[PDB]
């Protein structure tokens, strides 16, 4: 019946000062915010590195949700907690961010 | 995170039409009982392969491969370069797909 959803946010940063205000951040804070996203249905959360990209500062963030429902409301707190949230948005603000939203095909 | 920190390749195969992309998700199905056992024997803890569909018109895998460390990595290219490099085959399907891969160290999971 239900196919599994999984996120794909790669975070780009002008520098290392800027990726590591980021991660410490997200480091730091992570007690509050993956509880809550656990609570709706986020199976596993993975934040990436990239190092064959030359001396660019990214990271790509993968979101794992049990289904539609658990992606559909994982969205909604991220956009209440950070999305519509100009402090925070500030934070980042010369970073770019870009999401591809997935539904799993294959898993082994 | 950890001294010896989790490796995570991130591929993203791009195809033409929907026929391209459903047969290469249909070859790497059907060729897994081979690949699968061998990169798992040289340290892959998982694979996935995702359907991006908030692209608009694009025909998009992005492929996941979950290495147990730098070493495993190193020994899973190997592998692929030995196998799917020096039987082409394989060379011909990936021929009209685009691929591009993001190579990472683990950060951070939960
Ligand atoms: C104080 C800020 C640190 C906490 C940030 C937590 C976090 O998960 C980062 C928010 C990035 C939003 C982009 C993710 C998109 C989610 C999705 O499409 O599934
Ligand atoms: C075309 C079917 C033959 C077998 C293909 C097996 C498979 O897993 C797909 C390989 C696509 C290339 C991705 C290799 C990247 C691995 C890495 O960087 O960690």
């Amino acid at each position: 019946a239900e196919p599994k959803f999984t996120s794909f946010t790669t975070a780009d940063f002008i520098n290392d000062v800027d990726m590591e205000l980021f991660i410490d951040a997200v480091e730091k804070t992570a007690p509050v915010w993956v509880k809550e996203m656990k609570s709706r249905g986020l199976l596993k959360f993975s934040m990436n590195r990239v190092w064959n990209k030359g001396e660019v500062f990214r990271v790509v963030m993968t979101y794992e949700y049990k289904d539609r429902a658990s992606f559909e409301a994982n969205i909604a707190y991220l956009e209440d907690t950070f999305g519509k949230n100009p402090v925070f948005l500030q934070l980042v603000t010369t970073a770019k961010f870009t999401t591809s939203r997935c539904l799993v095909v294959m898993e082994v």
